[PDB]
């Protein structure tokens, strides 16, 4: 039963074969969730499920550099459900982040920030009850 927003340090940055697992429950009437992999003030990977963008559900992914957002990558497959428990897994691969939700592959995000060892914090925010956030090496 962790506090949101939650900041999870990633000691020494991310590395290929690192697996991050987030367990929680989506609040009723949730509007948004966000995972922010941070390199200092920059956001290397922003993963942003939106439950009502013009009455559509969409996942927006982006990178923020020098306080400016880049080109969005959008995914219309939406596995989250208001009120229900979820599992997000982020596997770091050499050329992308690989995201699975409830054990089903969802998307890959090509690395725009290439100093992977400097991506050393994960922020978790939005309309969820957070149960656990951890990492391991596979
Ligand atoms: O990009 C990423 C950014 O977006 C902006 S909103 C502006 C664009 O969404 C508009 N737009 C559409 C398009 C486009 C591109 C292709 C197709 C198409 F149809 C449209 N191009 N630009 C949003 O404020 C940003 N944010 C979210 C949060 C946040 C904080 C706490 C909790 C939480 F859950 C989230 N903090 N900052 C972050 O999410």
């Amino acid at each position: 039963p962790l506090i949101v927003p939650y900041n999870l340090p990633l000691p020494g940055g991310v590395v290929p074969r690192m697996l991050i697992t987030i367990l929680g429950t989506v609040k009723p009437n949730a509007n948004r969730i966000a995972l922010d992999f941070q390199r200092g003030n920059d956001v290397a990977f922003h993963f942003n499920p939106r439950f009502n963008e013009n009455n559509r559900r969409v996942i927006v992914c982006n990178t923020k550099l020098d306080n400016n957002w880049g080109r969005e990558e959008r995914q219309s497959v939406f596995p989250f459900e208001s009120g229900k428990p979820f599992k997000i897994q982020v596997l770091v691969e050499p050329d992308h982040f690989k995201v699975a939700v409830n054990d089903a592959h969802l998307l890959q995000y090509n690395h725009r920030v290439k100093k992977l060892n400097e991506i050393s914090k994960l922020g978790i925010s939005g309309d969820i009850d957070l149960t656990s956030a951890s990492y391991t090496m596979i």
